[PDB]
């Protein structure tokens, strides 16, 4: 006669395997496949039979729902973070959760601390700014690499919030980051931030650092297109035309790019996320 709790924890950890076979990741030597909606309905029905499994929570940001939601039951449960993917046997090299922080990046969640970070930008994206804060206060990793994430969405909250000297103190020039990712969007947020001050030299300067290897090309658009702003302030328009070109080029829906090309009048520095 198995007890209500024992069969719910069983049926949960099938609809899990389940739910990362329709994944394409292969489990216990099942054959996966690939079915996006009928994984997320099996990691779905995992936390509905066991919420404090907080890996199922996890799979269901796989699968593509960071709504509040998801966000909060996986941080409910953070107790047990990693369980049941630790059981199957299920890695980072198959298995690897991330958020997008509505901007820049996608932010991959490999432990308490990044999963908090996530939560927090979620938050920061539906303007819940002090419930974000209060998250990020409440984290203050030991070992600097999860740290890095906390200063990157601090200054997601600062850039959304459009406190540009905070902008400016979470990502300061020159300076070495782990994550190469946080550091690119991080310039570009400060060369935004500069170039709303009208500290255009400098704006100038900074977007290199979103530039350089086409790492984050959504930074390094932001970046271009602030250089052709800058240009175009000091007159040295054909320039500005090539750069803006160069972006409305890479990304045909970077609209303010088309604008500045329509009319040379036109300059916007771009702080709305949109």
């Amino acid at each position: 006669h198995m007890t209500r709790p024992q069969a719910a924890a069983e049926d949960a950890r099938n609809a899990m395997v389940a739910g990362l076979l329709a994944s394409g990741i292969s489990v216990n030597g099942l054959q996966p496949s690939h079915n996006p909606q009928v994984a997320a309905q099996m990691f779905t029905t995992a936390t509905r039979l066991d919420p404090k499994m907080c890996d199922a929570w996890l799979a269901r940001l796989l699968a593509g729902d960071q709504s509040i939601e998801v966000l909060a039951g996986a941080w409910a449960a953070v107790r047990t973070f990693g369980w049941e993917t630790r059981r199957l046997g299920v890695t980072d090299l198959q298995f690897r959760p991330e958020v997008s922080d509505g901007l820049f990046l996608r932010l991959a969640i490999t432990s308490v601390d990044s999963l908090a970070c996530a939560y927090a930008a979620v938050l920061a994206e539906a303007k819940r700014y002090q419930e974000a804060a209060e998250l990020l206060d409440a984290t203050d990793p030991r070992h600097p690499f999860d740290a890095e994430l906390v200063s990157y969405v601090r200054g997601v909250l600062y850039f959304r919030t459009k406190r540009w000297p905070d902008v400016l103190a979470q990502f300061p020039e020159a300076t070495q980051w782990r994550h190469p990712e946080l550091k690119a969007a991080g310039a570009a947020m400060a060369t935004t931030a500069l170039a709303s001050l009208g500290v255009f030299e400098e704006a100038f300067r900074r977007a290199q650092e979103a530039i350089e290897g086409d790492r984050v090309p959504g930074a390094a658009n932001i970046a271009l297109y602030t250089q052709g702003m800058c240009l175009r302030h000091v007159g040295r328009e054909e320039e500005a035309v090539e750069l803006l070109r160069r972006v409305y080029s890479r990304d045909a829906k970077f609209t303010p790019a088309r604008e500045a090309l329509d009319n040379p009048n036109f300059r916007l520095i771009l702080t709305d996320p949109e």
